[PDB]
């Protein structure tokens, strides 16, 4: 099986590059090739599958530079979300897991309150916001601080099929959308909620800082909005950290709080649509 | 003397982790620093130079990113090239020291023929093109294969008010602008000449690939751009590797090989201006 050696075997010595910087480095690795070679996952099992010099230099090069933090999804230029491609770059963070949960229970929210306007601060990638507009008919307001998110949210828009529904602008919390805020039905949001005291992780540490930090307590974000907006009558769904639960209670009234398929705290959850 | 204790301090813990990764490991961390704290690198003696624990702590992490190898310009978000400040980020080459040798080459040819078109392959962040309209009267028609590329040269072009001179297009070689062909006095370009087969330094590693390589033989660029174009009565100036030389006086004749200042030969100039 000549050609079938090599790639796994290679595949195998990657991999054993990469444990220490996650647990999941065969995955990594076959994505890392994949891409390299111009092919999807699936093809990777094809018989005489080749790599050349080239490609195999490149795959180790690309394997140094993950194993050094770099994220794998800023390597590969995009993360699926939803089921959806999203991509990422330098600049922007990367969608997370747990923050699909938080567009499910949007989602389940829209279709139970047959909802037609969201918002989503912190729009970042465009990952909540898109997939709602994606998922729904609801029109989305989106807002990020980043220029470079707002840049990368529009093409992510463009590329679902969702620019006619999906609107970014740049700025804090909704204040580019003032004549919008009264017509707005649910506020999203996966915000900066990490403690400016807190260790990053290496690969983090590749990710935009504005996107991480809240303040001290790591509430910066929660105790400014809830403290300029007056919530009454819509919705308000954002993601928060484990150990918040207590202190957001005091910034925010009437909250519930739910929590991951991880069994952590992960959402605050305001409903005053009466 | 006291909170001099605490900067300085800083700065001699953070070289240290520098060391093995670059040997101006001083110079970088005094760059980094003066970034967090807003300030020129000449205001770092100042009077009293405070550093938050927030601005510490994110000094330590931006140093724990060079560390990996991470560019320490794209870090900055810019380098200075002729004197300019040029904005670079991922996905766009850093523009080297040598480079600005070929530009000031550029000058000399411009400001004696008294050349009035120039064009700039592969034009990446813009140092050579932007450079060239800035202390010249020429126009200049920029070209590269890197969409991010040529928004940023664009940038970096009116960043230094030069919009009216500096005009950059995506596409390979000259082909964007084949009908100003004949109009062009004068072609400059550092292409990449890396043999793909040479080792990539841990920060050459986060660069373009597509900036970098020029096939097994380091020579394609050249190869290809030479049997495409018709040089008559026109000047191309561009920089090459310092082990290239003999290969080239293969692939064009009647060709000036000039060197650095460091003694390597880093200059090719074919002059057809009759
Ligand atoms: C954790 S990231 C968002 C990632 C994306 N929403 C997701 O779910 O993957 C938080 C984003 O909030 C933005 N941000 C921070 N403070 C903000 C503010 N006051 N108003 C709007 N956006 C803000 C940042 O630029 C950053 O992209
Ligand atoms: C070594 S970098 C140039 C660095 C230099 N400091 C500058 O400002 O041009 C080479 C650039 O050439 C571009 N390039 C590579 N192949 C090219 C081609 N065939 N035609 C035009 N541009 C090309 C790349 O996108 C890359 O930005
Ligand atoms: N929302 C945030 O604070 C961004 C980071 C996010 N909690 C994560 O680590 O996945
Ligand atoms: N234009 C080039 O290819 C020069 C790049 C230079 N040899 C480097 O690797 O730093």
């Amino acid at each position: 099986s000549g050609a079938e050696r090599k790639i796994w075997s290679l595949i195998r010595d990657c991999s054993g590059k990469l444990e220490g910087v996650t647990e999941t480095s065969v995955l990594e690795v076959l994505l890392i090739v994949s891409r390299v070679l111009g092919i999807r996952k699936e093809d990777l099992f094809l018989k005489d599958l080749g790599v050349s010099p080239t490609e195999e230099k490149r795959i180790l090069e690309l394997v140094e530079k993950r194993a050094s933090g770099y994220p794998l999804h800023y390597i590969l230029g995009e993360k699926e979300f939803m089921g959806l491609s999203f991509l990422v770059e330098e600049g922007v963070f990367v969608p997370r897991p747990e923050t699909e949960e938080l567009v499910e229970l949007a989602l389940e929210l829209i279709r139970k309150y047959g909802i037609k306007t969201v918002a989503d601060i912190g729009t970042g990638s465009g990952a909540i916001g898109v997939s709602v507009a994606k998922f729904s008919d609801a029109i989305v307001f989106a807002t990020d601080v980043s220029s470079k998110a707002v840049e990368i949210a529009r093409k992510n828009a463009e590329r679902h099929g969702v620019s006619d529904r999906f609107f970014v602008r740049k700025g804090e919390f909704l204040e580019p959308f003032k004549e919008k805020f009264a017509s707005i039905e649910m506020i999203l949001s996966n915000p900066p909620y990490v403690k400016s005291s807190a260790h990053l992780p290496k690969d983090v540490l590749f990710e935009p800082p504005e996107a991480l930090f809240g303040g001290e307590d790591g509430l910066d974000f929660y105790r400014e909005f809830f403290g300029r907006y007056d919530t009454s009558g819509k919705i308000v769904l954002m993601e928060i950290g484990e150990d918040q639960v207590e202190e957001l209670k005091k910034i925010v009234s009437d909250t519930v709080f739910l929590k991951d398929s991880a069994g952590k705290y992960r959402f605050l959850l305001l409903n005053r649509r009466s």
